[PDB]
């Protein structure tokens, strides 16, 4: 194989959304390939998958859902800003079902087949029915503030929906659920006040689980599941002190993953949760405690559907690119495109007063001495491990010993875990990676000690900009989607009136708070920061404006600190938004051009 | 039928009154109607008629006559230099560029298009004269046209830090003077090779007015001795669209005629090399905004608080702009407060009647300018409509003396503060017509600062506007294309340090917000450099975060957008949530 | 509310039958909605479905079988050969326009112009100029064996010549020099046929089926004095009608024939002799395929809309989506010296005396009958008796009835349709004899010209395409080298033939005109310019004549072409809103 560069990843085909046929036997799914990603609908009976569309302008096609005989596919088409198309699978091409200016969202058959809801501004978004069997649309419902989760009984009598029901409860990312029966007016069904997403009727038609917290817990809690009945609500997956869903790190998921819990039979709930870095998926049972049903620990389950007769899903892990699945089949051949050969991590240990907390390191190929980057994942509540990361494949194929850890804060080792990071970052995350770096030091001699780097995104921005301003020894920093100055961080992000609310117990316009904020900001230390910098942003960034990044390219300049600022046009994970790779190659072209010239 | 901010589409603005060489005539640019478009005008003494006239793009600017009158040089709106024959005949296209400037014998027309080029006009060619790495800032020819004189940093970081040197370029550049401060209005001395320019010494910060400084052979001596005040108009008023040139120049070998700021009005002086500064042409009632001279005439415009800027020619104005102000002007009376500096004044314009009104105290930018005479359309229609404005020049104010700007060094929101509280108890005081119960307070840049601190340090306001308002003065250090420099100059701090931060937070009024009670408008370009809007955003989210009625109005234009295009969307639309807030809350 | 032109838009039309190989299916071409976009439709017996579902452009066209009946080729739009697997999945886009797509029959190739003729590989899916003509490609038909396509080429006076085109890795094959289409090889790879009429004859000689072997030629639907093809009016086809003949077996070949106002399909038998195949002498076989397996058509009446059908069985639906009630027409007779001459008669509903539309047919050698033509449905409808008849010169009934007006228009098919409009009147009480008008197209647009300039009896008429000066039109008609010389027998470029033409010529008459007239062209007409309108428009005009010229910027049959109806509604409402003011 050939020398790779960011290159490397045109050679990839991106899988997303596996959708399982309702006789089980059958997955459609979503696959972005090869310049521009446009995506296509594939589908398998369970040998290789053959593509079923293909798209030569716009997005491409997205979203496959079944019908409930199995005979039709309803899709997304962009090509036509996202119109709602109906395919016959034995034969024939799509009819396009709407003609909306702006297209629509999240397609849902009712399980009897006679309608098709979804989402569309028209000319916040409504709610509207597609009828079947007339050929008619209607509009359903027109929220005051926006829909969230949807999902229809399962006698299709109607549909459960997640709303704030005014700009007062929606100011405090608060929600409630509703019945809303089909049109010939929704009325409530729990007092929640709370966040909520991943409706999933219960088969007796009246119960139902979400996914969330209940109102009393702040949104560094675990999101749980929970059992409603009559307005009443019990946590359901009792004895499993993870989060659902997939909060792993990885830079392979283009498109829409699913992760909807399904009911497999009156008792039995199939979900997904992350466990130490990975993701697996689980059972909770109405009559008792969560059970594994698909879990390895070395490996992330990113999407998922399901139902009483048959799975299907996407697997990767930190050494393989995703693939799909069905029934335990793989059904594409998607790793294969790799372009160079992936090697496997080594886990090094650290120590913490809650117990130990891990980390990797990737080497590259030799035995001579490389330099050793410390790479931070952002969140800070979510983990690495083993989700698959072409950027880290990358760096140690091109000669970096990749270090990457979970520090206190990460959300795969408990709530306690979590919650040790809470209204003191800086303090006993900065110690574990730090710790941890050292223990990569220690336990890799080949890692070289005088060319180490620090780098992240996000919360790993927040992080690099303190550590460097905590510590001159590194030789290189590379600061993504930074955080340096709290205080003014409330007032522009989108987010800013919550997160720090959540994250630190902190508010910005009260003064004593302020001053909090402001000790906790890396910018009050950067008259410290002797460490070139490469700091990269979008220029629209919505929730972390660049005047993050505008204020630490300023002072370092200042002090006449080597610093350089790449200023993006597009903004974050422009991949998944619209197929364009350029933001993703210029970003790791600038990477390894600012470490090739400090390490 | 009160007016409204319509009233200003009824105005047309004069700019840039350029004095023939023979002294007889003078040309100008006037911006009419919507969208504003300027031409060129003349006036051989009298009325002053059109000479060119626009219906596509900004228009006509720059006009500069040929040493041997007989052509007039202007851009035209790209931006080409066009050449007009003043005896008849159309306009050639020469020819975007700025800042054309003849060489004193004719031969030559040197421009910026950045990097300086030259036209040579006996031969019709063009020519690039010198590319500069970071940029060329004033530029004045010797008066035998050898070359120019040209200001410019010796890197990105010495431009930040405002350092400047002065150079000599020949015709098709050799350092001339060691200044590494600030720099601009060279004025060549007729014997050729002495030069004045404005500017301060290397010593000095920013805050100390802007000075008249000889330059022989390296060495610098003050020109403008015995006068404490600075060169050049730094008074408000709203009617300047356009360009309005302020180079000093030589009437004779002895005497440079220049501008200067004193106790918020504007007038011409001059500079002699044997002595102190003379006045040559100063009501301290009005404001001289623009001149042209040489040594056969003057040329120049002229306003006051209750008159609409004109243009002058000897003495003798050529316009009749102030006929078209469409609602009758106010006088203002004068209201003063002491100060441990001395005593302070401001002023209060009235409406018609013998009613209560409302009282508006406005805070004058800067904050190094003063209030006072300048013609402001915005203050005769808050009047027209029904308000008291108050407005005032506290301590930091920039005509009264280097210790008033001093006074507030390091510690913005204190004394100034102070003032300006103090000033509008005076006002009320003064004036029974104003009525306490219904006050608002509001102002722009350095004034939305102030209006940011003074709703957070008292609740006695009943609604408050606050335009590109500064907040959080630490991430301005970091956002604003000024913030490498601006608190070092102001305050002696740097927020790049962490004990100069902490202070610049005990500065900010964010630190105080959570005391807001007033219902508060802010005003805001989207696109703000100077003044980025991060700025607002931290006010309009804590305001909101408190409850506190507030709106917030976000500009997609940049201020001075007349000026910039002659769209008066923003001016429009400003006035319109200023005044429709003020009605909401009174 | 009586209805209008509008009633056009309920239509849906059916075009290009195409019957599987294995002659058990048939994709075929649907053009409906304002601006008709057609789609590929396919049935397997029953009721068709929709294979595609064009939004923007004319839409999709040509549906080709693969030989294996697992693949349809088609064309969508500029216009991209595309190739439709049937068992699943949406097309693939082959090309980057094109037309005339056709498979070779062992499967390998699908040959297209794009004009030039191109070549596509289908198992190396690669593309391939095969022949550029000098002049252009006519006909084109594989050889049974792939070996390559037979070909005709020249041109102005339309004659042409076979050609064989083997495979590149073309010769002359006949010296026909005359009008040549439809050509059909024989399966045994060797023989072929064609639809023409040889040298010596004229052009107003029927077409006719003959088998050629070694360069020499046999007349095949011989005892059998009609022409082959659809030649009978109506104007509901949008889209390709195929018509081409085909070898149901080694002795026998299917091709479609005009006789008297219907079209029919019969077998002609090598050694000669014509058997009817499928003929109802009241109704409209528009269009066929067919193989050793299966036939498929489209069939129509005076009656009822164009259906489809497979093997006998309708498969479409399209009559019932016809918006208002239709109505039989009444069959009139009339006598000539060559025998009964024949016409229709079509009434509004009611017992009231109507307004007597009397209706000519173009051509002049096409027939009136059994086609079905919604602007007569819908002038009944809104209280018209349409009178429409098939003169002397008309193709249906002999060679003879062709040739009877042979150099001499404005005789004895004058008479037939004054005399038939005579009988009309007698025989039909309701028709009221005080409010009549003449109409028609093309010759008819000549014919209505030619009457209105020797008669004053009709109210109203209307002369759509017009012919008013013969010498003119020689010269300035894209046909007008040959036309006058085939029809006539007369050159407009030597002068004694030109003053007999002028003789013919209506405008010569124009100063008998009192008829308040309509006039309906198409400003780009090639083949009847302008200039024809232009003229009889200014003579009424000086003579002050009530006359309205409505200039279409969009050429004849511009809904057929592009889908557009805006030309054939706003005829229409010309059409109505004259006879309003007139009746």
């Amino acid at each position: 194989t050939p020398a790779p560069g960011p290159d490397s990843l045109l050679a990839l085909a991106f899988p997303s959304d596996p959708q399982v046929s309702p006789d089980g036997k059958q997955v459609a799914f979503v696959l972005a390939q090869i310049p521009r990603y446009r995506s296509g609908l594939w589908l398998s009976e369970g040998g290789a998958a053959r593509p079923l569309t293909h798209a030569e302008t716009g997005r491409g096609d997205s979203a496959p859902r079944w019908s409930p005989d199995g005979q039709n596919l309803a899709f997304v088409r962009s090509a036509v800003k996202a119109a709602l198309m109906l395919l016959p699978l034995k034969g024939g091409e799509a009819r396009r079902v709407t003609h909306f200016k702006n297209g629509v969202s999240g397609p849902q058959w009712s399980p009897d087949g006679r309608f098709i809801a979804f989402t569309t501004t028209a000319d916040p978004a409504a709610l509207w029915l597609y009828d079947v069997e007339a050929d008619k649309l209607r509009e359903w419902y027109a929220p005051e503030i926006g829909i969230g989760a949807l999902s229809w009984w399962p006698d299709s009598r109607g549909v459960l929906i997640v709303q704030s029901e005014d700009e007062w409860q929606a100011s405090q990312w608060r929600q409630d659920v509703y019945d809303l029966p089909l049109p010939t007016a929704p009325q409530k069904l729990l007092d929640w006040n709370s966040a909520a997403h991943g409706l999933a009727p219960h088969p007796d038609g009246q119960r139902f689980a979400l996914i969330g917290r209940p109102a009393g817990k702040g949104n560094t809690e675990h999101a749980h599941l929970y059992l409603i009945e009559n307005g009443q609500h019990r946590r359901l997956d009792t004895g499993h002190d993870h989060p659902v869903g997939d909060a792993v790190g990885g830079d392979c998921h283009v498109g829409a993953f699913p992760e909807g819990p399904r009911w497999l039979d009156g008792d039995t709930l199939l979900f997904s949760s992350t466990v130490r870095g990975s993701v697996g998926l689980f059972t909770a049972h109405i009559g008792g405690g969560v059970k594994a049903y698909d879990h390895d620990p070395q490996g992330v389950i990113s999407a998922f559907t399901a139902n009483e007769h048959g799975v299907a899903l996407i697997r990767e892990s930190a050494t393989r690119f995703p693939e799909v699945e069905l029934n335990g089949q793989r059904v594409t051949d998607l790793h294969a495109r790799f372009p160079f050969p992936v090697r496997e991590p080594q886990r090094v240990t650290f120590e913490t007063e809650l117990g130990e907390g891990e980390g990797w390191v990737l080497l590259p190929e030799g035995e001579q001495k490389v330099p050793a980057l410390l790479n931070i994942h952002g969140g800070p509540h979510t983990d690495y491990g083993h989700g698959f990361t072409h950027e880290f494949q990358l760096m140690a194929a091109r000669g970096y010993g990749v270090c990457y850890s979970n520090p206190r804060g990460s959300v795969g080792y408990g709530q306690a875990w979590v919650d040790a990071i809470y209204g003191r970052w800086g303090t006993v995350d900065a110690d574990d990676l730090l710790n941890f770096f050292d223990r990569c030091l220690e336990a890799v001699p080949r890692l070289d000690a005088a060319k180490t780097a620090v780098m992240g995104g996000s919360y790993g921005g927040f992080m690099t900009n303190w550590i460097t301003g905590h510590t001159t020894r590194f030789q290189a920093a590379i600061t993504d989607r930074c955080i340096s100055n709290l205080i003014s961080f409330g007032g522009t992000s989108d987010i800013g009136l919550r997160f720090w609310d959540d994250e630190l117990g902190l508010d910005f316009s009260r003064r004593a708070d302020a001053l909090k904020l402001w000790d906790l900001s890396p910018l009050q230390y950067v008259e410290n920061v002797k460490t070139p910098t490469l700091i990269v942003h979008s220029v629209l960034d919505h929730r972390c404006p660049v005047e993050q990044a505008e204020q630490w390219y300023a002072a370092l300049h200042k002090h006449q600190v080597p610093v350089r600022f790449v200023r993006f046009p597009e903004e974050n994970h422009e991949l998944s938004r619209s197929g364009r790779p350029d933001r993703r190659l210029t970003r790791l072209n600038e990477y390894f051009a600012w470490l090739e010239r400090w390490l």
